Parts: structure tokens; C-alpha cells; sequence
């Protein structure tokens, strides 16, 4: 089809004819997102394009891990793809990808307190969506406010400090850490919305922990006979012992439900921290949960994560996948 050529705010587009009226949302060093009106659905939609996606080995490994994913994630609660197309006409050409999905209006960070049935539908729908990527062996690994698109009908979609919301494994760097540390994040943005208020806003990764430790108390031995790293056990156990604190007397005034699941997620041992399928079972989405509608992902194979490819090869794969891209009905 019929490209037309646009400068916007310095960065350069090169779009099909059927998206017009283009708006700059946003953009950084990923790259910038345009909003624009889809001629063929309809439809509001968002427009990513990436920055120099095969600047090098690392840029054209992260294009096409990001292309592969986003062609993979085709779920109600995770942004997904309406289109993915490059202006070019041959693999020796290729050197942009714009990616394509449904426009949202705001971010979770955007529309902050809220009332307990917003909390119980916002967190509903992240669980389901996270039921539907663990299921796929996905980590998130970076769930926060920013990273949830909500729109006004409070319609949420998986994509402010990223460490606030980081569980306490990462903090000292465990290179085996499991989905749970997504429950973790979970907890943490179910708190905020609740009290309104970061519920452990640190000054850096030190400072995380204290506070992370202050709520939850420091492991008991049965947590500290799994920790390998000497050094870990050395500062953890040096570290003046707090008691897990009563999460009914901190989170004073909010729904009894919504304080079992908080102490369901934030619990310190990730081998006990709550699944995403569990929490989905929790009496706090009674109003929400439905066990025939909280689907699995079809298996997500990142076998390329354990490939060293060249430049062409990471781009020339990346091209396979735009052209192989097959759109939602
Ligand atoms: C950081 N980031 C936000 C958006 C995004 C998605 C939907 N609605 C939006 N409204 C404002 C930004 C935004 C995208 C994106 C755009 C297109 C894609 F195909 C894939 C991701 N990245
Ligand atoms: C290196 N490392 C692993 C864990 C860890 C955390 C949770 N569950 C786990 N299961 C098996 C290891 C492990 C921690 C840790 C524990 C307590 C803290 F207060 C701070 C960090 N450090």
C-alpha cells in the first residue's frame, strides 16, 4: 500500500495511508509513540516507532524480542498487535518497524486514591493478565503504574521510581528469582491504590530494602537457609531484626479481603507468594473472577534469548516476522 512522509517534533514517519491524523503521545530512548486514526477499523490507535532498532547486536536482539512478543500476547489485559509494517520494499532495504495496537488514554500513575470496587477491578484484571503471561513462562520483571494502560471505562492493559515496586530478591541481585516477583509488584501498586501512597518509596536499592524489611519483618531461617550468596546472608542477618507487622493495623479502614490478599503477594519467601491464578480464586474478585474466562497463553518458545546472532541475522529474522504478521479479524 501507499506510504506518506511526516516530521514530528524531529523524529521522522513513514506511515501507511490508511493511518492519518498523527499526534505526537510521547517519546524517550525506545522510541517515540504517535496516536493516529486507523481509516480501515475505525479505530483510535497508538503508532511505536522504534529508535534504530539495528543500531547494534543488543538493538536488533531487543527489536525483534519486543516484535516477538507482541505478535505472541493476545489477551484482553496485555497490549497486543493490530499491525506491524516497515516502509520497505526488501530485506536490504529494512532499517525501521513501526508497531501498532488499540490507542489508550492514560496510565495507572495518570488516574491518581481510589474507591475499593476500582481497586478490586484494576487488580482483577492485572492478575488475569499476568495469569495469561506466566502461563506462557514470561516474567514481566518491570510491573508498575506506568507499564498499565487504563482507559476511562477503567479498561486495564499490561505494557515514579522502578525499584519501588521491585521485589526484595532483585534488590540483592538473585540471578534465580521466579514469576512471583510480578506478584510482588501486584502487592505494591494494590497498595498505593488503596492508601494512595507509595508503599515503599526508597531513595535507592539499600534504602528499598530497609523499608521492604520494616513491613514484612527479616526472614526467618527457613528463608535464610535458601539464600546462597554468602555475603547476602552476612548483610541480611546483620540488619536489625524486625517483626513482620500486622497488616490488618497498617492498611487501618480497607476491605478485610483486600488485606489477606496484600499479605498473600508481599510475603517474603517467594516460594510462598501467591500465584497469579491463585489470587484470580481470592474471595476479593468474587464479584469479578470467572474460571472459564481467565485464559492460558499458547507456549511462547525464547530459545533465541540463548542465541549469539549477528546484525543481519537478528534483522533478517525480525523482517521474517513483520511479513509473516497476520492481523486480528
Ligand atoms: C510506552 N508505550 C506506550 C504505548 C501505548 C500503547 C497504547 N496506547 C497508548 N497511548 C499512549 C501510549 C500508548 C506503547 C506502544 C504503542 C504501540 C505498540 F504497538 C506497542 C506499544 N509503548
Ligand atoms: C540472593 N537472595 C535470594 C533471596 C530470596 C528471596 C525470597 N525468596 C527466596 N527463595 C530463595 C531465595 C530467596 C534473597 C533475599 C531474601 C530476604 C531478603 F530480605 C532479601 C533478599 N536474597
Amino acid at each position: 500500500p501507499t506510504f506518506y512522509r511526516q516530521e514530528l517534533n524531529k523524529t521522522i514517519w513513514e506511515v501507511p495511508e490508511r493511518y492519518q491524523n498523527l499526534s505526537p503521545v510521547g517519546s524517550g530512548a525506545y522510541g517515540s509513540v504517535c496516536a493516529a486514526f486507523d481509516t480501515k477499523t475505525g479505530l483510535r490507535v497508538a503508532v511505536k516507532k522504534l529508535s534504530r532498532p539495528f543500531q547494534s547486536i543488543i538493538h536488533a536482539k531487543r527489536t525483534y524480542r519486543e516484535l516477538r512478543l507482541l505478535k505472541h500476547m493476545k489477551h484482553e489485559n496485555v497490549i497486543g498487535l493490530l499491525d506491524v509494517f516497515t516502509p520497505a520494499r526488501s530485506l536490504e532495504e529494512f532499517n525501521d518497524v513501526y508497531l501498532v495496537t488499540h490507542l489508550m488514554g492514560a496510565d495507572l500513575n495518570n488516574i491518581v486514591k481510589l474507591t475499593d470496587d476500582h481497586v478490586q477491578f484494576l487488580i482483577y484484571q492485572i492478575l488475569r493478565g499476568l495469569k495469561y503471561i506466566h502461563s506462557a513462562d514470561i516474567i514481566h520483571r518491570d510491573l508498575k503504574p506506568s507499564n498499565l494502560a487504563v482507559n476511562e471505562d477503567c479498561e486495564l492493559k499490561i505494557l515514579v521510581a522502578t525499584r519501588w515496586y521491585r521485589a526484595p530478591e532483585i534488590m540483592l541481585n538473585w540471578m534465580h528469582y521466579n514469576q512471583t516477583v510480578d506478584i510482588w509488584s501486584v502487592g505494591c501498586i494494590m497498595a498505593e491504590l488503596l492508601t494512595g501512597r507509595t508503599l515503599f518509596p526508597g531513595t535507592d536499592h539499600i534504602d528499598q530494602l530497609k523499608l521492604i524489611l520494616r513491613l514484612v519483618g527479616t526472614p526467618g531461617a527457613e528463608l535464610l537457609k535458601k539464600i546462597s550468596s554468602e555475603s547476602a546472608r552476612n548483610y541480611i542477618q546483620s540488619l536489625t531484626q524486625m517483626p513482620k507487622m500486622n497488616f490488618a493495623n497498617v492498611f487501618i479502614g480497607a476491605n478485610p479481603l483486600a488485606v489477606d490478599l496484600l499479605e498473600k503477594m508481599l510475603v517474603l519467601d517467594s516460594d510462598k507468594r501467591i500465584t497469579a491464578a491463585q489470587a484470580l480464586a481470592h474471595a476479593y474478585f468474587a464479584q469479578y473472577h470467572d474460571p472459564d474466562d481467565e485464559p492460558v497463553a499458547d507456549p511462547y518458545d525464547q530459545s533465541f534469548e540463548s542465541r549469539d546472532l549477528l546484525i543481519d541475522e537478528w534483522k533478517s529474522l525480525t523482517y521474517d516476522e513483520v511479513i509473516s504478521f497476520v492481523p486480528p479479524p
